[PDB]
């Protein structure tokens, strides 16, 4: 998964549509994961 910003509010790069961010970008989806859902993942 490629990370490109921080679903949880505050930590920099914020963005909660991470599934529209990744699919503006250049990706299928998006969803958010890590620890405690905090880092938002691209689905290559």
């Amino acid at each position: 998964d490629k990370l490109i910003g921080s679903c949880v509010w505050g930590a920099v790069n914020y963005t909660s549509n991470c599934n529209a961010e990744c699919k503006r970008r250049g990706y299928k989806g998006g969803h958010c994961g890590s620890f405690a859902n905090v880092n938002c993942w691209c689905e290559t």
